[PDB]
């Protein structure tokens, strides 16, 4: 019958006191149950029990009761953790006044003081009325165990909890636009300060824990290329080591390196092979990691006309020896039109080493004419080393490696080429990143601190289109966006020389978009009818258009990238000029907007950025918003994930009403539907897709998918214009 | 009635009078062989079309099995029948042409390099060519002209055609390395030299061998690198090891300085996650030139007994547990000092530190024994520092556990490695060796691949033949030629990191050694376990050192001493037998032959042309080609039997037929303390160290397992007389 206080005090127990925060935290939710609640916990209660064990007890009894039926659970057991968050932080449930929250968090280093430093204590009270703390209470359940164990400042060590969701969302604004005049600056972080909490604009990890902390680390995307010489190997793993220590992902490009065999100084030494060198990259993205699990995740990168290619294939499967193994790694092979030809034909496909083929490289990814007349030049040149597989059996042991591990990636990159914002003969793509959404110029580096490199970096974002009630709000988001991530650019950090060249001649962004399953379900539509398909158009070409408005007007105020001559827009070319002209037969709704008067804008002030637009897979920072992942489809209505305080459940936005409007994975006939969407965005997305095969086994006969539907949706995919694709999803 | 198949593609009645006339030539002075035997089991094998090439390799094949213990001059037999051959491939005839003319053609061809021609006029090559005797290839055994024809002369690798024998190997290396002395004395130098390593009183290590002639440049096959606690030098070390075994360099790896799991980073911003992750990345860095990762660079890698994860490094080389924390394509090396025998011998417990939460306790590790204990003993009694206790009796034994099971888990003694040192261990002191534990220098860690304050460790390597001197005042004359030659090739060979090149041409180091010891034993008719050779050692390696170093002290007076000789302890007149373990006068009273004291004056007002000059290292390759024991170690067998591509290879023990019993076979030894008396006493004179085997014979011992107790035994009775390092621990099987 007694309770223990949080200061030692003891007092009787009095069920009016959790009677009246439950009503509290259950305000304007429908199907809940306070009695039922009460009942799950007092049947835990003992004498003597914690106050703050208590809570913790009708949390979980909350939480426990998120279902279907009653998808306001998910709401409810959140404003209860809200509330016992803010007691662990303040010591009441209202938040202290801001200029004194910076003040004592900056004493304790866990703050920068150049906030104290850019901000008045008169223009801190002024940001304080922005904020509105009654949005802590929309925040679903699975959202605030992410804010409390990745995002939310807390000491690693304790585990004590020192800032909430507001004041996170309201400092971040502050230090992006901390550089800004004051006759614009406040104005901005009002305005981006609403964006981000009423979650119309997610922001990455990095940055949601990252932007108001003496930290600069922010670069959580790398794209390195590796020449063919030991200078570019040894600068190459020494560039990926120092961003992995940061947490980034790797993207490595060494389809460069010669193939086993081949002569070195004209003969002094011969080539020991590719695979002995894919090792020493593994370890290097593996170094900072705790033994050899889970830590820095790599994708490496090579053409399917190597002459190893047969060995590199068949690097991830779990059988054989360790001396043909590199497991620990992804892979993407890349792809052009050629390829494909040979495919359909039923032809030959003749292997080459990149060291023995004069300027073939250079053209596969440049001048698909300019490849094929190299490529067939070669094939009938007996002086130069080769090896003849057919088509039909190198692209089946491709699709057969990707269908048993599922992390072998293909990359069109004629698409990547004839379809992009840079000029080919200038800064032409060779490779991607980690989740194959980036496609951004590279060079080889000779060393670590080699200042002629060029190391890709991406800053990354996304939209919430569920967040929106219409396209035309896009206009307000894109100008934040943008402008708030290339600030970024100039704060944060970069340890190599090469890498910062990148960053600061093109000016790269990359903001993709959430909650997409969601979108289709409020404007009843569907993946696999193609319904949504001229819905798409108008969606993206909405997104494209007001992301280069607002970069175009960006370029007006502080000018235009210092490499925007390299761009095809500099030259006056729009993605809508050099996109798959296949997409025609499958879509036909028509441009909204002025994209004509935008091409004379950008013709004469520039862009801002080289990027704007890429579609990227967001797990942790769309749960905040509790948004779908990314553009993929639910997998089911409700999310199971075991945690370390009990099982966490999230329910899909609004299944109350669209219950039937959502269209599950496995609910899907095939992925030509899916495609199909995908290359529709890729007609206005400047970079990539990452885009998912799915594949359910009972859906085929023999219980085993056929090898001519995996090189079916893969012809599919490139028909439309599809530049890259990810995961190959099998259901188990 | 049978024919034979010529060269241009003719054809001939066979003729068996031509073969016994071949035969013949190549029996001329030898002893127990017979001809008819020979032909008896050749002319069975002859078919009617045979190419006369095959037909040679056929009496060759047939004079090489008939190698045995009862006639061991088959072994010359043979050897003479495929010089035969040999020039027949390269000439296109028996007498080889005048130097000159070959060295013109190979230039012309690519396979020489020009300076031979720019460096040596016509009538110096004539000259040249007068110190040549191409008989002397006669004298070369089976297994030698086997490793010549594979290794050594040079040859294209892709279709094997030979384009060149053996005398003109050894006039040409001898040729480029005193390309650079005034004329006066230069063809002098180049006959010397010449007689030298063609009558086998000097051997070459396998890239000065088979490249001092040819365009390359690349001869460094012994590196050390010291790694520090960054990433930045993390990221040079792995760059500088990629860069060597490329050329094919054995690598020599101190991580010990990086610091254990679980320290802080820049305050707490980071957590480390283990030195195991990066001694994998080391791995690849070696393995990264290796078709398969086998073949290629090897390396042994150096970690001090009183690091925190000592007990997880230890245990990498094991064939249990899993991936994650083993690393097995690498040597270890465990380093010790005498706190840690002490704690050992007491039955106590050790304290195992990280690097980074110790100051100065890593630098006094190497440098000052006596600061060390001080500052260990201070740093058990703090209660704020990370640590971890582990019994001294299970530590070692956890060590030598390792070290009986993989056979390439070694030790160091660092403070022997010091105290008895041609180096200042305030100034320069030795925290590592190479990958066969033979070389101690000074090293430096690298911020960058290119840093130009960083030190890497190179040294050239050499050995005298034992066997082949009649006396050891012989050595004098030798070690003149050995020290200028090698002296010579570090101003003649490349160097692809600045850091390298910094210490070779700072200290000179070289690093020559011994071969044929066993044999030189049993002529003298002594052995290894009975000590009866103890006082014969001591007279034998003090003449070794005393030359070496009167070599390069004359040499230093020349061409002046090396930049960095004041760091050295002879700058401030100390020598080898001032600092030795005064243990050995228990075991060994051999008084000093030579003037010391006036060598002492010599040194300390002229100076020393190299920091150091000798070391005692393994000799497998080269020493086949002298038909020597490899290095000091006792042999296996009276004959020894390696398979290979061409057939069975046999090579019998040199003058087996006199002194078959006054050998003494390593598996004939009663145990190691006879071997570890020897190795202690080379030391006393040995500037670097010594790669000591440890042989043991499960079936000598109770219930077929070595004792824990013995192994002990031998590691602390190894210490007692101030050995180094510890190499291979072989195990019969
Ligand atoms: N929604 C809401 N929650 C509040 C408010 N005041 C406090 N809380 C939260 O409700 C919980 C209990 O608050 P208290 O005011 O201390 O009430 P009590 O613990 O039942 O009673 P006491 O013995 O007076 O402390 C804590 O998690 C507070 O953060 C309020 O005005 N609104
Ligand atoms: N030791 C020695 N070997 C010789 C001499 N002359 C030739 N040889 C070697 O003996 C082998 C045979 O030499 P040839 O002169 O060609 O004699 P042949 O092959 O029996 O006779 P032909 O049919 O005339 O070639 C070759 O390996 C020669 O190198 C010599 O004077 N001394
Ligand atoms: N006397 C009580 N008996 C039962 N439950 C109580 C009692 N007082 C508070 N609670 C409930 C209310 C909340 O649901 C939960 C946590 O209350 P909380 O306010 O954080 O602790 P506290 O009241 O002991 O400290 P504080 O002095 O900081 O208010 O406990
Ligand atoms: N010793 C070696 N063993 C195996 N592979 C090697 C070796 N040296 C270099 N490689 C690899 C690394 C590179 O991929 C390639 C050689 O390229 P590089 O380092 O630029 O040498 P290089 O410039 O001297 O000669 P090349 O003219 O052939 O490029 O072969
Ligand atoms: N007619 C022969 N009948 C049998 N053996 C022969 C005959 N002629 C030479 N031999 C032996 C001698 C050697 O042991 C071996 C190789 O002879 P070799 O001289 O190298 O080749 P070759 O005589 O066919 O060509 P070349 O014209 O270059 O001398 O064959
Ligand atoms: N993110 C990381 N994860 C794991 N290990 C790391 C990480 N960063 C560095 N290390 C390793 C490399 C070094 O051995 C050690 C840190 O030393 P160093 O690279 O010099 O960093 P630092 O100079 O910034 O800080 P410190 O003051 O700790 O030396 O830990
Ligand atoms: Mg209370
Ligand atoms: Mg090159
Ligand atoms: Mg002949
Ligand atoms: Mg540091």
């Amino acid at each position: 019958l007694l309770v223990t206080k949080r200061d030692g005090s003891t007092e009787r127990i009095n069920l009016d006191k959790i009677h009246r925060v439950l009503d509290a935290a259950a305000e304007g939710l429908h199907n809940v149950s306070i009695s039922q609640v009460e009942l799950r916990s007092h049947i835990q209660f003992y004498d003597g029990i914690k106050t703050s064990d208590i809570h913790e007890t009708i949390i979980k009894a909350a939480a426990d009761l998120i279902s279907r039926d009653a998808p306001d659970y998910q709401y409810l057991a959140a404003r209860l953790a809200i509330f016992h968050l803010r007691k662990k932080a303040y010591g009441q449930f209202e938040p202290p006044a801001l200029y004194d929250h910076v003040v004592k968090m900056v004493e304790m280093g866990k703050y920068d003081n150049h906030l104290l430093e850019d901000y008045t204590e008169e223009e801190f009270k002024q940001m304080d009325t922005f904020i509105d703390h009654d949005r802590d209470m929309t925040f679903s359940y699975a959202a605030v165990k992410q804010l409390e164990g990745k995002y939310l400042v807390q000491n690693r060590v304790t585990g004590e909890i020192y800032e909430s969701a507001q004041f996170l969302y309201i400092l971040v604004a502050a230090c992006l636009f901390s550089n800004y005049p004051r006759e614009t600056r406040l104005q901005y972080v009002k305005r981006f300060y609403d964006a981000v909490s009423t979650f119309k604009i997610s922001l990455p990890t990095p940055i949601m824990s990252g932007v108001r902390t003496p930290t600069r680390q922010f670069s959580s995307c790398v794209l390195i290329e590796c020449g063919d010489s030991l200078d570019s190997i040894n600068a190459t793993s020494s560039a990926i080591v120092k961003y992995v220590s940061q947490r980034a992902g790797i993207g490595i490009n060494a389809g460069r390196i010669r193939a086993l065999g081949s002569p070195i100084r004209g003969g002094e030494a011969f080539h020991t092979g590719c695979i002995p060198f894919y090792k020493h990259f593994q370890t290097a993205v593996k170094s900072c990691s705790q033994g050899g699990v889970r830590g820095g995740a790599a994708t490496l990168f090579y053409p399917m006309w190597h002459l190893e290619v047969e060995s590199l294939l068949v690097l991830k499967n779990n059988r054989g020896v360790e001396g043909n193994r590199v497991r620990h790694m992804d892979y993407g092979v890349q792809i052009n039109k050629l390829m494909y030809t040979r495919l359909l034909k039923g032809e030959d496909i003749t292997l080459f080493s990149p060291s023995d083929v004069p300027g073939l490289y250079d053209a596969f990814f440049a001048d698909q004419e300019e490849f094929e007349r190299l490529y067939t030049k070669y094939e009938k040149d007996d002086s130069i080393r080769k090896q003849r597989v057919k088509a039909v059996e190198l692209f089946s042991l491709m699709m057969q490696e990707r269908a048993s591990t599922g992390r072998i990636y293909i990359q069109n990159v004629d698409h990547c080429n004839t379809h992009s914002p840079f000029d080919p003969a200038i800064a032409p793509v060779r490779q991607s990143n980690l989740c194959l959404e980036i496609a951004l110029p590279t060079k080889p580096l000779n060393d670590v601190n080699d200042e002629n490199g060029e190391i890709a970096l991406c800053t990354l974002s996304a939209f919430n289109l569920g967040a929106i009630n219409n396209l035309d709000e896009l206009e307000e988001l894109a100008i934040l966006a943008v402008r708030a991530l290339d600030a970024l650019l100039d704060y944060q950090d970069y340890p190599i020389p090469a890498a910062k060249r990148g960053a600061m001649g093109r000016r790269t962004l990359g903001i993709g978009v959430i909650n997409f399953a969601y979108y289709l379900a409020k404007h009843g539509k569907r993946y696999s009818d193609g319904s949504a398909n001229n819905l798409t158009h108008k969606t993206f070409e909405a997104i494209q258009y007001y992301l280069l408005k607002a970069s175009n007007e960006l370029a007006k105020e502080q000018g235009a990238c210092p490499w925007f001559n390299e761009t095809t827009y500099a030259k006056g070319i729009l993605p809508i000029d050099t996109y798959k002209k296949d997409l025609d037969t499958i879509a036909n709704e028509p441009l909204h907007y002025d994209w004509e008067a935008l091409r004379e804008s950008i013709k004469t002030h520039g862009l801002r950025n080289s990027t704007l637009s890429a579609l990227m897979p967001s797990e942790t920072s769309s749960q905040i918003s509790n948004a779908t992942n990314g553009i993929e489809p639910p997998r089911g209505y409700v999310s199971i994930k075991a945690s370390k305080d009990g099982i966490l459940r999230q329910v899909v936005p609004d299944y109350e009403h669209l219950h039937d409007a959502y269209e599950l994975l496995w609910e899907m006939p095939g992925n030509d539907g899916y495609l199909q969407l995908v290359g529709i965005m890729q007609k206005f997305i400047d970079q990539s897709i990452s885009a998912n095969t799915n594949y359910d086994p009972s859906r085929f006969p023999s219980g085993k998918v056929p090898m001519q539907q995996l090189l079916k949706d893969l012809l599919t995919a490139y028909k439309f214009g599809v530049k890259t694709l990810y995961y190959q999803n099998t259901r188990d």
